[PDB]
């Protein structure tokens, strides 16, 4: 990582989308784009579910067959996985490391697919639970392996009517975690750094709890839900991160309907995941699952100068957005992003804050506007009395620079929000000569 690490808060970039480009070209791809992200401060990528799925060369590796086959076994019709060959992912790994860049690994273990028809003596009639024919030769697994079975019939959550695993036979977790030649091991050995659990609220936190006990390694769950105690005493029991959903919700709520009041009241009242633990939220404007918010710049504004931990979304950087502002937020977040926040104004279309600062960042002002026209406030931020603030995005058009007097007032302004006119709707201000 260029500047912050993913250990330290660094921005995570999700690596992909829904249905990206097929051919197994995606591993090739986006290790080509690995000195780019490194310049624009990159500290980890998370990359697509790397086993070979059901769905074969169609799949986006949540429907995994075989999970010691990344496209190296010609298998479900092809050799290499819809993302690339083995070698490919491998190098791509070894690319990342070279610019010190971290790599999450999407753990896909609630379920899985492409098994085999066979009879089920715990459901009276055949079921798609035999995976003896495995091409890897390891981890197969049979009805035994999934619900129900002579230990349980249910577990927390099924999935699209997929066999469902039960973690609780030694068989499963030897082979997913457990052991040297875990599924947990493998990636390792290739080089993942991190995690991402897929679908968490299918199974137990004790899983993930294990997995990380045996393994560590930076670590979040995507456990969807708007419940945020739900959420922490997920996290908490686990030991990994989680997804704030809940903050985006709130930001869908305020963002894109004029109601900033909806984002700081949820703010101020644990409604969100960051406002209660920060340490434990990994927030985010869009995912491959869910893309409601269209003020995606306020947005990413938001995310990437407030607490948290921030990923941005492949789409939003590589094709949707001005690459150009998100460097821009990225190399903000690492350098100016730090501390505990203060709410300095608010109103339906706009939001000032203030980041008071750590001991790596000197903190900053944040002065969203959702309004179509250019803003100007006079605010109290004692925090900057006495230095020179400068603009850093350069959303005002220029090179803005402005002296807060001891006196703690300075004028802001804030460009109009209309991306459609190349308007984002936010400034950001922090000490000149950063
Ligand atoms: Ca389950
Ligand atoms: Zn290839
Ligand atoms: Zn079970
Ligand atoms: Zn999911
Ligand atoms: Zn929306
Ligand atoms: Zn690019
Ligand atoms: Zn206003």
């Amino acid at each position: 990582a260029k500047y912050l690490e993913l250990e330290e808060g660094g921005v995570i970039m999700q690596a992909f989308y829904w249905d990206v480009p097929g051919g197994g070209i995606w591993w090739d791809h986006i290790r080509s784009k690995i000195p780019e992200w490194y310049e624009a401060g990159i500290s980890a990528i998370w990359l697509p579910p790397p086993s070979k799925g059901m769905s074969g060369g169609y799949s986006m590796g949540y429907d995994p067959y075989d999970y010691f086959d990344l496209g190296e076994y010609y298998q479900k019709g092809t050799v290499e996985t819809r993302f690339g060959s083995k070698e490919e992912l491998v190098r791509l790994i070894q690319t990342a490391h070279a610019y010190g860049i971290k790599v999450i690994a999407d753990v896909v273990i609630n379920h899985r697919a492409g098994g085999d028809l066979e009879w089920n003596p715990f459901v009276g009639d055949y079921t798609w639970t035999d995976f003896s024919k495995v091409a890897s030769g390891k981890y197969t697994a049979n009805y035994l392996d999934f619900h129900p079975n002579e230990l349980h019939c249910c577990d927390e959550g099924t999935f699209g009517g997929f066999p469902d695993i039960c973690h609780h036979k030694e068989w499963d977790q030897y082979w997913l975690w457990k052991s040297n030649e875990s599924y947990a091991a493998y990636l390792r050995s290739i080089g993942f750094d991190g995690w991402r659990f897929d679908y968490v609220k299918g199974y137990g936190a004790w899983v993930v709890r294990d997995w990380l006990n045996w393994w560590g390694g930076w670590a979040v769950g995507e456990y969807w839900d708007t419940n945020v105690d739900a959420l922490l005493s997920w996290a908490y029991e686990s030991g990994a991160k989680v997804f704030d959903f809940p903050l985006y919700y709130k930001m869908d709520e305020a963002f894109d309907n004029n109601n900033i009041p909806a984002l700081v009241y949820a703010l101020q009242n644990g409604q969100t995941v960051v406002s209660r633990d920060p340490f434990k939220a990994v927030t985010f404007v869009a995912n491959h699952d869910t893309d409601i918010i269209w003020n995606k710049y306020p947005a990413y504004a938001f995310i990437l100068t407030y607490e948290g931990q921030p990923v941005i979304f492949y789409r939003d950087f590589e094709e949707w957005l001005n690459k150009d502002k998100l460097i821009n937020l990225i190399w903000i977040h690492d350098h100016l992003a730090g501390g505990s926040t203060t709410i300095v104004y608010y109103d339906n279309d706009e939001l000032i804050f203030v980041r008071n600062g750590d001991s790596r960042r000197p903190g900053l002002i944040t002065y969203i506007n959702l309004s179509p026209n250019w803003v100007g406030r006079w605010v109290y931020v004692p925090k900057f009395a006495g230095a020179c603030i400068h603009e850093y995005t350069g959303n005002l058009g220029g090179w803005v620079d402005k002296r807060v007097d001891s006196s703690g007032w300075v004028y802001l302004e804030a460009p109009p929000h209309d991306p459609a006119n190349g308007y984002y709707g936010y400034s950001v201000w922090s000490y000149c000569g950063v």
